Order: C-alpha cells, then structure tokens, then sequence
C-alpha cells in the first residue's frame, strides 16, 4: 500500500523509533542480572520482533533512491551509538551460546561429577578465542554465582536462543537491505564496518528472490534458509538429480514452458528433502512397533550401500562357481552329475550355502527399503499430476479418455476412498474443484464423482456430533481402504524399477535350486552403474534402427536365396564323395536356413565352402552373383551398423557441449545473454550466484509452503495467491533489476 | 637406467628399450594421447566383454556338451568343454579371435535334435559379442578423435 | 552431413522469423516475444 506508506512517512515517528531504541538498550545493559527477570527479557524479545517487523515492512520494496530509504538512512543516522550495544550484546551471547560444546569443553572437563566454577570459566574464556576485557567483565557481571558450584552450561546457554537468533537474523535482514537500497552513503559505509561480525553470522541463511509482479516493479524480497535444508543440499544425489533436470529441460524440453517445468523439480526435490529429513538417525505391543519403525528406518536410511554388498556377493558366488565338472561315476549312462572340484578343502559347499542365504537376506532387505523409501515419491508425482489433470482441466469432468490410455482409466478410477490425498499437501482439492465446476455443471454429480459425502454436512454445520470411540484391539480391519490399496498395488506393479527388482527377486528364488541361476544375475547388476550406463545409453539410443537393419539383412539374404534356388542347385554338396543325402539346398527352409548361416558369418562370402565354379557353363553369371552378395550385403549391413553407432556417439557428444555452452552463456531464469553483464569485473560470476541463484527459488518455495497464510506478509500472500493460480508471471523474465532502476540511478 | 643395467648380462633387454623413446616425440604424442584418451572405457568394455563370454560359457555348458570336440576318432580323452574353467578358457580363446562365430571349429547341427537351438544361440552370439564389442571400441576411438 | 542439415534447419527455424529478417533478440524485450510474434503476427499459414 503505497498511499498509508506515504502518509506514515510524514510523521512524528523516527523520534520515538530512536526513543524506544534507547529505552530496550538501557533495559538490555541495566536489567540483566539478578537471574529474575527472564519474563521482561522475553517480552522485550517480542516486542523487538514485532518493531523490526514493522519497519521491515513499512520499508518493504520501493524506488531504489526513493523517499523513504532516505529517511530510514537519516533515522539510522541519528540513531548512532543507540543500537551498537545491543548488537554487541546479541554477539556476544551468540559467540557464548555457539561455543559451549564445540572444541577442547568436553575435553577439559574441571569437575568430572560436577560443574565449573567462577574463576574457572574465566579462565577457560581468557584460553577461548575471541574475548575481551570489558565483554568478559560484563558477562562475569551478568554470570550467576550459584555459590561457585551450581554454574549450568547445559541450562545457561539454551537459555534464550530461539528470540536472540530470530532477533539477530531480522536485523541483519534489515540491514542489508538498507545496504543494497541505497548504493553510496559513507554513513551507512562506516556504521557497516563497525558491526561485521552480526552481518557475517547471518551470512548464508539471507536469501534474495527477484519478482516482476507487484505493479510491474522489481524488488528483492529476504527470507530464512533452515540449516537442515542448507545441509542437504551437499549430497550428490540431489546435485545429480539438478543436473539431469537442467540438461532434460535443454535438450527435450522446448521454449516458453520451462517454468512449470522448473517449479515441478522444486516440489519433488522438496518431498525428497522432506523423506530424508524423516529418514534420519535420531528418527508389548508398543515396543515391537517401535522396534519395527526403527528396523524399517534403518533400512530405508541405507539402500546403496545394498546395493554394492550384493553386486559383491553376486561375484563371490561366480568366482566360487568357477569349479564345476561333469562326471560319470559320482564319487559323492545318463547319470552326469555335477560336483565342485576343490582338491584343497572341504568347506567350500559350506560357504556356498551362507553366501546364497546372505544374498537372498540382501535381496529381501533391498527390496523392502525400495518398496519404504521411493515408494512415496511417485505416488506423490502421481497425486499431483492428478491434481493438476482435475483443476485447471476436465479430463475426467468436461471430457472423457478415448479409451487409449489405460493408465487415464485406472486414474480415473480412484475417485472414490476418502483418503485420496495421502502424501499431496493442498488436501483442499475436492473443495477447490467443486468451487470452480460448481456452477457449470450439478454439484450431486460432482460429489457422486468425487465420492464426496452429503452437501448437506459440508454447507452446514453441526457442531454436536464428535465421537471418540476407544481403540481396544483389531483396529485395522477399517483402516484398509480397499480401492486406495488397490489403487496402490497397480501403480506400484506397473512401474519399471519395481518391476526390474521384482525379476531379480523371482530369479534367485528359482535359482535356490542349486543351479546357475545366480551365475545369471551378473548383468543385471552390472549394468546399475554410473559410468556404464552411458555406454550402454549410446548403443541402444538407435535402438529401432539397428533392428530395422537386421530385418533388411534378412530380407536380402532371402532375395538372395529365392533367385539362387532355381539357378544354383548342384553346386551346394557339404559332404565328401559316395553321399546321396547331403544337398543342403533341396528344401526351401534349409536353403534359406545355409544362406543366413553363411552370410551372417563370413568374410569370403560363400565361396570358401562351395565347389569352384569351373569350366561347367554359368560360370559369369555365378561369380557375378556371389560377387555382387558380397558386396552388397557384408559392406552395406555392416556400414550401416558402424554409422549408426558412430552417429549416436556424435550425437551423445554434441548434446553435452551443447547444453554446458548453453548453461555458461545464459541466465536460463533470466533471458538476457552474457553480453551485458560484462561491464564489471566477474558481472555474469555474481549475476547467477547472488541475484537468481536458482537453488534460492527452491528455498524460497520451501519456506513458502510453511509458515501459513494467518502470518503472511502482503508479498508472501501474493506470492502464494500467484503461485495458486499457477500462471508464472512473478518470475523475472525480461529485466533482472540491473536495467531501468540501476541502469542510471545504478 | 635400472633396465638398461639389468640388460648389461648380454640379453634383448637392450631391445626392450625401443618403445619407451620411441614414444618420447613430439608428433606420435598426438596419436598416443588420443589412443589413451579413453583410457578407463576400454577397460570398461573388455569386462563387458568377459562377461558376456562368461555368461555365454554358462548357459552353453549344461545345455551342449558332446559337440565341442577339437580332435579326430578313436580319441576319448579330447573334450574342451568338459571343465567350467577349460570351456571358459575355450569359449574366450575362439570369441576373442573368429569372423566365423565358433562354427568353424565345432561340430556342425545336424538332425540330432536342439538344431534350431543351437544355430539361435551361435548366431546371437556373433552378432552381440562382436558387432557390440568392435562397435564400441570404434566408436571410442573415433570420438577421442573427434 | 544429414545430422548437421538436420540441426542447422531446426537451429534456423529456431531462431528466425523466416518471413521477416529480424533475429530472435528483439523480441525478447517482452516475455513470451518470440513464441507470439510466429503465431499471431505472421503464422507462416496465415499467408496461405
Ligand atoms: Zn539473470
Ligand atoms: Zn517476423
């Protein structure tokens, strides 16, 4: 709101800003001690919450020399030496707070069954690191005595942290965005330099989001980055996953549709951000459920790792297979048996049993960490796109599946158990769906549809019927949703990697049998590698032409043995003299069968085991037709064969080079080349790391999802009201707010 | 200087100096690096290729015993395909070196039943072994380039 | 050369308006430019 902004700025208000401020650093350095006061101290906390609150949004965005920075800047201005103490204070505790328990304190350890003392702590704070005399002496001021003995670390540094870090985060929210709305001002300069170490403590938890919307202006909006989500961003697995997403967005994706594409990879890295926060270390009847979660938490916790163990014993069992020999007399016909030929020890049938019962162990823990852990991820994928299919479409409203897609029906056919929306987050979309299509079309049958219940109960309360019947036992014969199980089971059995893991499963157990079965699960696993699979990826990206050649093969050597049958009969005798039965060429099948046979492995066509055609007539017509087999079918399949191959690493390889050059020369969030941001030193370094650094867009969205609409500032409600909508027009696009605002005002 | 000392006993360890400045040019360096440019996929591809082979060898040696036969009559003691290791060795020995897959040294189908068995099974594994494996290697080799 | 007249003609209709000899770089002043100065301005099958 720009008009109550306006006239709130010609007040009498930056007096009493400066006098408030004075009053809670007095109350901070005077009402401390004492160990009593710790409900003023917590109501001063929030009310410094709810000040800085109101001026972050008083400031909120705005012209980048406007009216109201400059004002904000002569009221820091006369607000000097007034708030200094109180961030030294802020730091200091921090400093307290961050230090006890991290290097040499459980090392040093004064009294082993008690705790430190006075003089003690004051020696170990002389030994610490970054210390000085008055702060020391303040906090030996503010340090409870508790008759030397009775110092808590453990209660004293937790004491007030959660306002004290809020507090510190906001105002160094605050301060930069002071620092970057105004671009030369000495005074903010040298205000700035004297309090560094609050600005660096807060230094990567500031993010910085740019938006087009808000009446076609551009400004920068801060929020908080958890440390849990900053700590997860180092796995290779979502780094991997980022970059297959860039690269399918380049290469298969097209043009002015990326953006949904971009905001569905940051809802998924989001679930998967949230299954691996879950799937965490610190994680009768109710000790053996426990124990169970904990097992199956465990077991989700550690899946590669399985993987790896298996592949092992997968070559341990070949290597120790490596022994067989078939006999007559079984020392322990039609009576071969096999044996292993050890001719060293005895303990070798021993060890194939425990490594086959150890790789079965590893099968069944592997599949059921599968089957816990990525499970949710597609059904979440699955929930949404439904969703998405059900709002902004009448696919199963307006109009109906052609009967083409089956998996359209069996999503169709869903629409019936109340627990629909297991995993998805917006359980508002039956409402939703009813509201938009509400008018249109009757709502009896949209309810009917949708299995909703009574609109009756929905549209007006009862406020009278709330029962609570006790558990007692056998509750699970009406938690099974039957439809939803169902449901579940089809689109879990028709996935690929749940069935790929299935095949093995299946595989091993009928290689239980005491047979080669194991020896056969050797490529499967040898082929779930990283750096095979591009390999593999390049010999079957042609994977229809190469099959198209062969048919072409075998529809030449046909030809070929159609018009050599009737001409070329006599010369096919693969047998010595005194041998009436042994034309290969008398029957069609078997002609064809020998002319395959040969020319699939050849290198002198067919002449290296056919009588030489001598002085007997035909003979230029024979030597031309083998001639010209040659040729044609060895040069032509196999040339073909080498270009598609060779075509397909060409392509592998101009795919890649392509999607780096593209990602080194554009903004890929932003559509202005890296021309312009070549006016300053390292301009398109910093363009892509502190403006849009596209995984800020993630965290952004991420602390959108929590924080709900009853806290909301106007710029998250109208974030979250875009976002809703679903019509991507607050991104960037054109102008970064290097044009237009800086490009004079700088 | 340990090779060539090694080599003062009057041997061809002088002779097996060669190679090592032979390739300490300027203009083989080029060649050579392109060569072992794709250093680790070449490994790569020479396990694939003994795998196959291995795996080729397991399913070939319960199923066709009697026609592996590299001797004349009158001979009972010549099977190679009666030991895992001799028919693994037998198996990589003829796929590693052929042009004609490994029917031009074995027994050929007759009607003596598992003719259509056999003939799918050898044609299958020319075709995969040797168009993948000599298609891969080119296809390295011709990217390095690249 | 089939591969490289392959890209090359996709590359060009990619970044030319065909009809008009400007580059796809002024039309990116306003999002979405490009995609609706091929489809209302001159849609190609709008000529015929
Ligand atoms: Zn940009
Ligand atoms: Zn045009």
């Amino acid at each position: 709101c720009t008009g109550n902004q306006q006239s709130l700025a010609h007040s009498r208000l930056w007096d009493a800003v400066v006098g408030f401020l004075h009053v809670f650093a007095h109350m901070m350095m005077k009402l401390a001690q004492d160990s009593s006061q710790i409900e003023l101290l917590k109501e001063l906390l929030d009310l410094q919450k709810d000040m800085v609150v109101m001026l972050l949004s008083l400031l909120e965005g705005n012209v980048v020399n406007g009216m109201i920075a400059r004002q904000m800047v002569d009221m820091l201005v006369e607000s000097s030496s007034n708030v200094e103490m109180i961030l030294k204070f802020f730091d200091m505790f921090l400093k307290l707070k961050d230090i006890v328990g991290s290097e040499a304190f459980q090392d040093y350890v004064t009294d082993p069954r008690g705790l430190i003392s006075k003089k003690d702590f004051q020696k170990a704070m002389d030994s610490q690191k970054q210390f000085t005399g008055p702060e020391i002496q303040f906090l030996l001021s503010c340090s409870e005595a508790d008759e030397n003995e009775m110092i808590n670390f453990e209660e004293f540094a937790n004491r007030f942290q959660e306002p004290a870090r809020d507090i510190g985060f906001n105002v160094a929210v605050l301060l930069t965005n002071l620092s970057e709305h105004v671009p030369h001002d000495p005074r903010l300069r040298n205000f700035l330099e004297l309090a560094e170490s609050i600005l660096e403590y807060f230094r990567p938890y500031l993010g910085r989001i740019e938006i087009m919307g808000a009446s076609r202006r551009i400004e920068r909006i801060y929020f908080e980055i958890s440390e849990t989500n900053r700590a997860q961003w180092e796995m290779p697995q979502v780094k991997e996953s980022k970059r297959q997403f860039i690269f399918d967005v380049v290469n298969e994706g097209g043009e002015a549709e990326k953006m949904e594409l971009f905001v569905s990879f940051c809802e998924d890295t989001i679930f998967e951000m949230q299954i691996a926060a879950q799937i965490s270390e610190p994680e009768f009847w109710g000790e053996l459920e426990v124990q169970r979660v904990k097992f199956l938490n465990y077991l989700s916790r550690n899946f590669y790792t399985l993987r790896f163990l298996a592949l092992f014993l997968a070559f341990a069992i070949n290597f120790i297979l490596l022994f067989y020999k078939v006999s007559d007399s079984p020392p322990g016909d039609e009576n071969m048996v096999y044996y292993f030929l050890e001719e060293s020890t005895g303990y070798m049938e021993p060890a194939l049993w425990c490594l086959s019962l150890l790789h079965t162990l590893v099968a069944f823990l592997c599949i059921i960490g599968y089957n816990c852990l990525k499970v949710p991820l597609v059904i979440f994928k699955r929930e949404k796109e439904l969703a998405r299919k059900l709002e902004f479409d009448g696919l199963y409203i307006t109009e109906q599946p052609g009967d083409d897609d089956v998996k359209g029906q069996w999503d169709r056919l869903v629409l019936n158990t109340p627990s629909f929306p297991s995993n998805y987050w917006d359980k508002f979309v039956k409402r939703k769906v009813l509201d938009k299509h509400g008018d249109i079309f009757g709502r009896e049958r949209i309810a009917e549809l949708l299995g909703m219940d009574l609109a009756s109960l929905e549209i007006t309360a009862h406020n009278e019927r709330k029962p609570d019947p006790p558990p007692g036992l056998l509750t699970w014969l009406m938690s099974i949703d039957v439809k939803y199980q169902i449901w579940k089971f089809g689109v879990i059995f028709t996935d690929n990697s749940f069935l790929y893991l299935g095949w093995y499963m299946v595989m091993s157990l009928l290689g239980h049998y005491n047979n080669f079965f194991f020896a056969a699960h050797l490529l499967d696993i040898a082929m779930g590698v990283k750096t095979l699979r591009t390999i593999l990826s390049s010999v079957t990206h042609n994977g229809k032409q190469l099959v198209m050649t062969v048919g072409l093969l075998a529809v030449v050597v046909y030809l070929y043995t159609v018009v050599a049958f009737n001409f070329f009969r006599k010369f096919y005798n693969k047998s010595e003299d005194e041998d009436e039965p042994d034309m290969k060429c008398d029957d069609m099948m078997t002609c064809y069968l020998f002319h395959m046979y040969v020319g699939v492995r050849a290198g002198g066509g067919i002449g290296d085991e056919i009588e030489d055609p001598a002085g007997d007539e035909y003979e230029l017509y024979r030597v031309v037709f083998d001639i010209t087999f040659f040729f044609f079918v060895i040069v032509i399949l196999l040339a073909i064969i080498q270009g598609l191959i060779i075509d397909a690493f060409g392509e592998l390889r101009d795919q890649q080079e392509q999607v780096k050059e593209d990602m080194e020369t554009k903004c890929f969030i932003c559509g202005i080349g890296s021309d312009y941001f070549d006016t300053t030193p390292h301009g398109f370094e910093t363009h892509t790391l502190e403006e849009h650094n596209l995984a800020n867009y993630m965290f952004f969205l991420m602390y959108l999802i929590n924080k709900d609409e009853t806290e909301h500032t106007g710029q998250e409600s109208y974030v979250w009201k875009m976002y809703q909508e679903r019509c991507w027009d607050f991104f960037p696009a054109g102008d970064c707010f290097r044009k237009q605002y800086e490009d004079q005002l700088s």
